[PDB]
């Protein structure tokens, strides 16, 4: 995430870090005990889930870790145009909860006019390198058409675009699957937006949970 600064510690129980190969791939959010929401883009084999993590180079009291028994990639995804880009995790066991490992609401409507929201996650920082500590910055949403200006054709009704056009705040590489949090719950996943990273012309690209509901309820259910 770029150009925000370190968490609370206390601020991010919902955070889910997914791992493969030893090293952070994408971030992801707690939705239920036994289930992590994410990025269908995050897909790997083996990814390993952490939870209750704020600093990844320190050994944390609050941290547990889990297999991953299942992953459910949404039937639609494209991973072109990154449309339905969405994934839910089973876990291994149910998620032990604490102060700092606990569940997020999704945002089930969509017209909901919560827009300051904030994002999270260990993706790249604006020094370009990867942080210890979990960064945090609060941007906006921006509208559908100002969305599809930004980038047209290419934004469809499952997506979401979100930015600060102050300091242009933005998540990037390592951030997916994280998530966008506005009126404490969960409004979007981090999906894909510009690269070199930033959001003051071009706002990062969400993926519109509140859109998906009905599949996550079916699936968890
Ligand atoms: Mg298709």
């Amino acid at each position: 995430l770029v150009h925000g600064g370190p968490c609370d510690k206390t601020s991010h129980p919902y955070q889910a870090a997914l791992y493969t190969s030893g090293h952070l791939l994408c971030g992801g959010v707690l939705i239920h005990p036994l289930w992590v929401l994410t990025a269908a883009h995050c897909k790997k084999p083996n990814l390993q889930v952490f939870l209750g993590k704020h600093n990844l180079r320190q050994r944390e009291s609050s941290q547990e870790q889990s297999s991953v028994v299942r992953a459910v990639i949404h039937p639609d995804y494209d991973a072109a145009s990154h449309d339905q880009d969405i994934m839910l995790l089973r876990l291994a066991r149910p998620a032990k909860l604490s102060e700092l490992i606990q569940p997020l609401p999704l945002e089930r409507d969509c017209s909901a006019n919560t827009t300051s929201c904030h994002i999270l996650g260990w993706g790249k920082t604006a020094d370009g390198d990867f942080p210890d500590t979990i960064q945090c910055a609060y941007i906006h949403l921006v509208s559908r058409e100002e969305c599809e200006h930004a980038y047209p054709g290419q934004i469809t009704q499952n997506m979401l675009c979100a930015g600060d056009e102050k300091y242009g705040k933005d998540s990037c590489q390592g951030d997916s699957g994280g998530p966008l949090v506005c009126g404490d719950h969960l409004r979007g996943l981090v999906s894909w937006g510009n690269i070199p990273c930033g959001s003051k012309e071009k706002p990062g690209v969400y993926t519109n949970v509140c859109r998906y509901t009905n599949w996550i309820q079916k699936t968890i259910q």
